[PDB]
């Protein structure tokens, strides 16, 4: 019951500082997890909400929904088949889905039971005192105690769950969570939210809708997928739009009710009304902190309920540390990963280390998909004086005999123009997220423009249009957009 | 007539020195190139081989093999449609690709009607003296003169062309040229060479071979794509033979007569025989020099007959230079990009530069794809003290429920164990050549495998492979590997 590290939330940070601690320190480390498998009642489980719910399942999904556009745009290049006999089996891509994950709650169950001085506690960790976890039966402080956890440190990792907006009937809707496991494939879906979720299950259930279907996408702003490329922000919506999913911007719904027949009648604030099968509340992730009874030892949150954290992940607290999406920055598996291991390095291997939050490749496997690392250029307008953007746009000649002539590759460089260094790289077209990773490495590397195009490109690919870019499409000077410098 | 710059060769290499001289460096351009647009008889034309009858046309059709594979996958993520309905139709294949290349010839042509100062002849480019280069109707020399081109630069860029074994029957074989025009989709078809275009057309006729057709590779050597990643090439054979493709290494035509039917019998130099519709050689490319009449200005070439160059593309006569296939070395398209670009800033900009032939990304488009950059790591081991080699392979989770359980993921990273410094990186799997183009940047930059390993991943991806990887599979120590 006395441990060097207690780790509360086995997720993607959690587990890696884990692992970390145990078996490059020999340390001896316990792992709390609410659940050992993927699913209802609590979603997350074992592995955290990427492996469950999130980046894995969500990946297997879009894999299984691009087969859409495949099947469509196999005639271009002489496939031919009975277009009227194709059908898209969703209860067969959720039971091969739930397969997959639980072979990973398994992997995990190996990698605890195998590994020495590393143990796994079921039940909700939240902290009783500065180097005491109690684990109790429910998220109910007064169920239960099944465990009391001595730790020299603990690692707060409870991750994120999803935000509901407090409208009159949002019983009626459902978040990710539950989109993981519809037992029939909506005809017609409403995606709430403009974030890379609402945009990647609206490719989802665009694939997998019984004939006569519709999915509607809401956001109550103007421009969808806020944070990235505008470029890329506009053309994703016109290749959404073009592939029969609607953008409905600027509406948000007010309320929502059953229609007799058990389909879901949504008002939104505007007036309009929409009927739809399933409403799919995707507008933000919170961090999970309530549960965790932070009051107890007093561990600072922010004016946004994040853990509050300095540069080593260290709370106010000494031997009280918070990675990964409860710290409510960055809400990337890779990040929360680098957080643990940089976490552990620093406190158990004596080598100091802070993750670095700038320049972090991130993908949305929207169809077709954005692959981006570093500054967008409003962002590199404001901190430097002279801004160049490179920029690619055109459809690619298979697309062109797809017949999918909509789908432009769009490759963007943002340079600080005073030196050429490479601020931001921005993809939206197929391979984008395989083509950012090795870009993520050339901006650690403080990568120039001139890297880029003194580089040999590999032909033909959509890769190589980041070697032929050698001079600037426009510039940004004192914030201020211009075709051309003074 | 009268130019700056003479180029023998409308190609990857001869467009982008004519245009850069033209464009950039105000000089007064002719290109001469053989055909206007792609096809028989000459085969490459306006745009060159890689245009007319190399990778543009090829990545479309391996993208088209690939639907065999995205079809028969659909079905693990819910997708059902009926199988006994599928045909892959070659023709409209070819109509497609046809017309893609037709338009590139096209738009060549209106890039030499409207950029001024680059003019394009039609012929045959041969040297009648240093400072002249004869345009005739045939590659005969004795053919009809259509121009004489004075120039005071001449640039040889006249590519390579298929190697044809002397074997008895060898007119009843095909090279990559004609396959590109094949008016239906060989049944039985042998591809002979280990290469990458033998590996290409392989999977390319394995997607498009009518019902109860087989596709062969044969390769005389043990073990197919050498010069690549030695467990990749080891994966690759594995992956072909898993989709349905036999491979016959250790293995080498003798001869081929016609069956009563047509059919082409094949016998092998081990005896054994095999009956097939086309015999497709691809055992080599060789530099198209022969028709230059070389002889009359005294360039040095080779045994082999490649044009002898130094870094700058030189010549051993000044004011004549040569790049891309026809010197021998890398026959790539974005090589003979990179040597015309910089002969011409070097030569009419006096902004001296070579093309560095090391650690260029490349490719194989085989399915599943290569893509690759820098030493592999027996290369390494001969070069370096100590070599590390970092190493992921394993089926990816989609593919397991695909059921493409072959189609597993080669990432390699081989270093420098002294300093870390990267010298090659060797993917295989679906995205490889997408992954491997800013790779090149990294190890223009000298990235070092901390470099990568301290780099965020992107996920869920294969590419994210490369940055996980902190700890060396084996080790290199002067030579010898060790565990
Ligand atoms: C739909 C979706 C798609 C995503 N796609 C991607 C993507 O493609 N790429 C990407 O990089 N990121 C993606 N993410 C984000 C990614 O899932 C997170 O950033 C990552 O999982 C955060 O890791 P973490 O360690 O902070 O916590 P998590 O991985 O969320 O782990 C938290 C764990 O803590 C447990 N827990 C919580 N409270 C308690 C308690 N009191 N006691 C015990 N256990 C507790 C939970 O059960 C959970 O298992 C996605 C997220 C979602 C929801
Ligand atoms: C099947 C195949 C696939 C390939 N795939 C790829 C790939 O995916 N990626 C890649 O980078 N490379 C690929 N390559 C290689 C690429 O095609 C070559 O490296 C590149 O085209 C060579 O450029 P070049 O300038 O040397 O000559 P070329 O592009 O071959 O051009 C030479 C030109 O000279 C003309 N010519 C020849 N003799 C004369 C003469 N006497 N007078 C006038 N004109 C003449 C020809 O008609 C031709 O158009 C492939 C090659 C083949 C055959
Ligand atoms: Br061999
Ligand atoms: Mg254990
Ligand atoms: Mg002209």
């Amino acid at each position: 019951k006395a441990f060097d590290l207690v780790v509360i939330g086995a997720g993607s940070g959690g587990l890696e500082a884990g692992w970390n601690a145990a078996t490059l320190y020999g340390k001896r480390v316990a792992v709390v997890d609410v659940q050992t498998s993927h699913g209802p009642p609590f979603y997350a489980a074992l592995g955290g909400t990427c492996v469950n719910v999130g980046c894995v399942p969500k990946k297997l999904m879009v894999t299984g929904a691009q087969y859409m556009d495949h099947l469509r745009e196999s005639a271009g290049f002489g496939w031919e088949f009975d277009g009227s006999s194709v059908k898209a089996n969703w209860k067969k891509l959720i039971a091969a889905k739930n397969e997959a994950v639980l072979d990973i709650n398994k992997s995990y169950e190996g990698m605890f039971n195998d590994t020495e001085g590393l143990d796994f506690f079921l039940g909700w960790g939240s902290l009783e005192s500065k180097n005491v976890v109690v684990v109790r039966e429910t998220a109910d402080p007064k169920s239960a105690v099944k465990e009391r956890l001595q730790a020299d440190h603990i690692l707060l990792a409870t991750g994120s769950w999803p935000q509901m907006p407090a409208i009159p009937g949002i019983e009626h809707c459902i978040s990710s969570n539950e989109a993981f496991y519809l037992p029939e494939p909506p005809r017609r879906v409403l995606t709430v939210g403009g974030g890379f979720i609402s945009v990647e299950f609206a490719g989802i259930f665009n694939a997998y809708k019984p004939p006569g279907g519709k999915v509607t996408l809401c956001y109550r702003n103007n421009l969808i997928l806020r944070g990235f490329d505008e470029t890329i922000r506009e053309e994703v919506t016109k290749q959404l739009t073009a592939n029969g999913i609607e953008i409905m911007t600027n509406e948000n719904p007010a309320k929502v009710s059953l229609n007799t027949d058990g389909s879901k009648h949504v008002t939104f604030e505007s007036g309009k009304t929409l009927d739809v099968d399933v409403v799919m509340m995707a507008i933000g992730r919170i961090p999970r902190t309530n549960d965790l009874q932070l009051g107890n030892v007093g561990v600072k949150l922010t004016p946004k309920g994040g853990v509050q954290v300095d540069e080593f992940s260290r709370t106010n607290v000494p031997n009280i540390y918070a990675i990964g999406d409860i710290t409510d920055r960055l809400m990337l598996t890779p990040v929360a990963i680098n957080e643990g291991a940089a976490l552990v390095d620093t406190v158990f291997g004596n080598k100091p280390r802070k993750t670095d939050h700038t320049r972090v490749a991130s993908a949305v496997f929207s169809i077709p998909p954005i692959g981006t690392c570093g500054l967008i250029e409003e962002v590199a307008a404001k901190e430097f004086e002279k801004v160049a953007v490179y920029m690619s746009s055109f459809t690619p000649l298979m697309h062109n005999i797809s017949g999918s002539k909509y789908k432009k590759f769009v490759a963007k460089i943002v340079t600080n123009h005073s030196d050429g260094t490479v601020l931001g790289v921005h993809l939206l077209g197929d391979g984008a997220p395989e083509i950012i990773q090795a870009v993520g490495v050339c901006l650690r590397l403080n990568a120039k423009i001139s890297d880029f195009y003194n580089t040999i490109g590999v032909h033909p690919t959509s890769a190589e249009e980041l070697c032929s870019m050698r001079t600037p499409s426009y510039y940004y000077v004192k914030g201020e957009k211009m075709e051309k410098l003074p």
